[PDB]
C-alpha cells in the first residue's frame, strides 16, 4: 500500500547519492521521506518531526518554508522558466543577481559572476578557467592546483580530485595527475607541542616545500575553504591565512576561496573571505546562495583574471565554456529572494550573535567531558570530536563508530546534527534563523547523546 | 533602466559561450528574454520569434505551460529541498525514478542518479565505468572512446568527451585515458564509399583504435545516437549494430547519451529505442524537464548496478553526491513534464510532424546550389553549406555563412542555430510544432539561404 509501495520503488529504481548500494536496495538501510518543514524542523513519512541542527547540508540558511521564495520562484517559472544565457542572453533576474553578488557580498576586486547548479560544477569551471589564464598569459607550464588534506570541493573526477578525503577517491583512481594536497591546518591534531604560531609557519613552511618541490612556475593556484566543511568543521589557526597569502604571493599563484559552505552569512560575515581577511582571486559559491531553494552556483572572478579572459577572447575568439542551463532563470529568481531575507532579517548579525551562543554553549557544556576531545567552531558552523584518550589525542576504532552512534542517538530524540567523514566528530550546522532557545534545546538533546554513548564504549 | 540593465550585465555578467571582450564592450549586443508561448518568444524590444531550437533542443513542451509552473509552485511550498544522502526522499523523486525505468527507458535499466546537468551526468557516467573496473579486479580498463565531433559537456573530464575544439582549446583536452574515433557522417566519407562500406569503415577504425590501446585498457564507448551539437548527424544505416558488435567483442561498456535524443525528440522514446541500441549507461536531461528546472539523469543498467552493489558490500558506500542530487523542485518539474509528453503524445507528434520537416526540407533545399546536404530524423534537421557540392569543399571559415544564413532568419523572425565547427543551419523546434508551422519555418529559411547564397555565390 501506498507508503510501502514508494519505498519499493525507492529501492528498485533510485540511486541515492551518498548510500550504501545494497542495504539501502535490501531494505537493511530503511528509507525515510521527508514530507515537509518550517523555520529549523522538518517532517518525515511517520510524522515523526525533527530540529536540523544540519540545515540539509550546510544550505538552508533562511530556514524552511519560505513561501516568499516559494512565490518568487514561481512568478518567474510563469513568465519565464527558461532560455539560455549563451551568445549574450539573459534574463533580468540573473543581470540583477549578478550586481548584488558583486556590490552586496563578495570581496574588493571581484568583478564577474557565471553560473552553475552545483558547488562541484563551480569547481570544476574554476580549474577550467586557471589553466585558459595561463596558457593565455604563454604560461603552458604553470597549471598544478594545491589543494588540503580533509578539503572538500565536491564529488567529480577534477573536483573530487581537489577533495582531500578518501571516500571521494577510492575505486575513482583519484586525485588525477596536476592536484597535489598539502597539510589540514588543524592545530589540535598538530606535532604535540607545538603553539598556534609554530603550527602557522610549519603550516606555510610545508607549503613552500611543497611548491619548491613540484617547481614555482609549473604550480597554478591554490584553492580551500575559510573553514573547512565535510572534512570536520575546521577553523583556520589564528594567522594561517595571512601566512598562506604570502607564500602565494611570492610564488604568484592563485587563491581560490572556496565558499560553498562559508557564504552569504554562515560564519557572521558576508563570506568567510571577509571574516578571515582572505584575498581571493576567484570565488566559489553555491549552497547559501539560494538556501537550496533551487540548485545554483557560482563563480565569482575577480579583476585580474577577468582582464585576461577578456584578453583571450580578443586573440582566440569565444571561449568554449557553457552549460545548459547556465544562469537558469528560475534559479536566479530563488537567489534574489533568498538574499532580500537574507538582507531583511539580518540573517548574518544572527548567524554571529546566536553562533557565538552556540560556541559558547557547546564550550560549557563538553570542555571537560570525557568523550570529548576538542570542542570547535565558528559563527554558525561548530563541532564537537570524540576521542578515546584526551590527552594523547588517541582517536577511537573507527570500527566502534562512536560518531554515528552519537548522531543516531541525537536522531532517536528528535535532532539531526551530522556524523562528518573519516572520524568520530558530531557537526552542527544549524539554519541561520535559529534562536538561543533553540540553541539550548540542540546543545541538551547533544549532551544526553553523548553521555548515553559515552556509557557504551568508556 | 534597460541601459541600466545592460550596463549591469556587461559589467557583471560572465555569459556561457560568449565573447567575453566584445560582450563586455558592447560589441556583441545583449539581449533579454521576457516571455514566450509554445513555439514564440519575446525579447526586451517586443520583438517576437519563432524558436527553431527549442532553447538549446530543451523545450520540448513548447514555453509558457502555467501547469509545469504550478508543478513546480506545489513542491516549492511543501519542502523546496531537502538532501537525498543516506537513503532519504521525496515521493516525487522516487515516482520520477519509477517513471523513467517503466515508461522511457529501453528494457534493462534499473536505477536513476540525478544532478542537474548533462555535463554533471556524463561525469558520474565515468566516475561509474572507473568504479565497475576496480571493484571486479580490472585497474587498467579505464579508457572512454568517443567520437569527432561528439559533444557531451563542458568540464574537464566531459569537455574530454566532447569532440569539438573549442570545448578543448587553451583548456589541455582531452585530458589521458579519453579517445576519439571517427565522426559517423557519411557525406563526409572517404571517398568513393558506398554507406554499406562507410559502417564497416567506422568500425574496423574503431576496432584498431581498440586494438592499438589494448582492448583490456578500454572501458567504454559514448555516444549519442543522432549527434546534436556536432551538427545534427545521424549515424548511417547498420552503424549501431556493427558498432555494438565490436564493443561486445571487446567487452566495452556502451554510455549512450541521450541528453538531446531523449523523451520523444526523435519519434522513439528515446534515441536507443530508435536505433535499436543496447547501452549499458544512459545519459539524460533537456527534455526530461523541458528545461522547466535544471535536472540530469544517469540510468544505470541491471549488469553495472548489480555490481555497484557488490562494492557497497565489500567497499562500504560508493563517495559519489552532489548536494542537490534528486532536487524536489526539479523532481516535480520532471513529472509535470512527463505527464504533458504522455498526455499529448508528443512522442507521436515528434514522428509525425517530423518526417513532415524532413520531408519539406529535403524538396525544399536538396538541389539548392548553396546546400551540400540536407539531414536528420525526427524533430532534428540540419542543412550544411558548401562551395562546391560535388568535391565537398567547404567555405572558407572566415566567409561566416553558416552564422550568416542564421542572422538572415533571424532578422525574419526565427530562431534556427548556426551550429560550431562549420557551416551549418540547425533545427530543434518543441515538439508540439504544427504542420503548418514547420511550412513556415521552411520558408522564412529559404529566404535566409537564397539571401546569402546571392551574397557568397
Ligand atoms: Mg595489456
Amino acid at each position: 500500500t501506498d507508503l510501502d509501495q514508494l519505498f519499493e520503488m525507492d529501492r528498485a529504481h533510485f540511486m541515492h547519492p551518498s548510500t550504501h548500494a545494497h542495504d539501502h536496495a535490501s531494505g537493511a538501510l530503511p528509507g525515510r521521506i521527508i514530507t515537509g518543514g518550517k523555520g529549523i524542523r522538518i517532517q518525515d513519512h511517520e510524522g515523526r518531526e525533527y530540529i536540523d541542527a544540519f540545515a540539509g547540508l550546510y544550505c538552508v540558511n533562511i530556514g524552511y518554508g519560505r513561501t516568499e521564495v516559494a512565490d518568487a520562484i514561481y512568478e518567474q517559472a510563469k513568465e519565464l522558466a527558461y532560455y539560455h544565457t549563451y551568445v549574450g542572453h539573459s534574463t533580468e533576474a540573473i543581470i540583477e543577481l549578478s550586481s548584488r553578488i558583486i556590490r552586496d557580498w563578495a570581496p574588493a576586486g571581484m568583478k564577474k559572476v557565471y553560473y552553475g547548479m552545483s558547488g562541484s560544477d563551480a569547481n570544476e569551471t574554476q580549474i577550467k578557467l586557471v589553466w585558459y589564464y595561463n596558457n593565455v598569459l604563454g604560461r603552458p607550464q604553470k597549471k598544478k592546483i594545491i589543494s588540503r588534506q580533509r578539503g572538500y570541493h565536491g564529488s567529480g573526477i577534477m573536483t573530487g580530485s581537489l577533495t582531500g578525503l578518501p571516500s571521494f577517491h577510492q575505486h575513482f583512481d583519484l586525485p588525477i595527475e596536476r592536484i597535489k594536497h598539502t597539510v589540514c591546518p588543524h592545530w589540535y591534531k598538530a606535532p604535540a607541542g607545538m603553539s598556534e604560531a609554530q603550527f602557522v609557519r610549519y603550516c606555510a613552511d610545508e607549503l613552500e616545500k611543497l611548491i619548491l618541490a613540484e617547481g614555482p612556475d609549473t604550480v597554478a593556484a591554490f584553492i580551500g575553504e575559510p573553514v573547512m566543511g565535510t572534512g570536520g568543521i575546521i577553523p583556520p589557526p589564528q594567522g594561517y591565512w595571512e601566512a598562506i597569502q604570502a607564500v602565494l604571493n611570492k610564488y604568484d599563484i592563485l587563491l581560490i576561496a572556496d565558499e560553498v559552505v562559508c557564504g552569504f552569512g554562515r560564519l557572521g560575515s558576508k563570506m568567510g573571505s571577509q571574516h578571515y581577511g582572505m584575498k581571493p582571486d576567484l570565488i566559489t559559491v553555491a549552497k547559501g546562495l539560494t538556501s537550496a531553494y533551487a540548485p545554483l552556483s557560482g563563480v565569482i572572478v575577480g579583476e585580474k583574471v577577468w582582464d585576461v579572459i577578456e584578453k583571450g577572447s580578443q586573440e582566440h575568439g569565444p571561449m568554449g565554456h557553457g552549460w545548459t542551463y547556465s544562469g537558469h532563470p528560475i534559479c536566479a529568481a530563488a537567489a534574489l529572494a533568498n538574499l532580500d531575507i537574507l538582507e531583511r532579517e539580518n540573517l548574518t548579525g544572527n548567524a554571529a550573535d546566536v553562533g557565538a551562543y552556540l560556541q559558547q554553549r557547546l564550550r560549557e557544556t563538553f570542555g571537560g567531558h570525557p568523550l570529548v576531545g576538542e570542542v570547535r567552531g565558528v559563527g554558525m558552523l561548530a563541532a564537537l570530536e570524540f576521542m578515546a584518550d584526551k590527552d594523547a589525542r588517541t582517536p577511537f576504532d573507527p570500527a566502534l563508530k562512536v560518531g554515528p552512534k552519537v548522531s543516531a542517538a541525537c536522531l532517536e530524540d528528535g535532532m539531526i546534527a551530522r556524523a562528518m567523514p573519516h572520524g568520530d566528530i558530531l557537526g552542527f550546522a544549524p539554519p541561520l534563523v535559529i534562536t538561543r532557545a533553540e540553541v539550548d534545546e540542540i546543545v541538551g538533546i547533544a549532551k544526553q547523546a553523548v553521555d548515553e554513548v559515552a556509557d557504551e564504549v568508556l
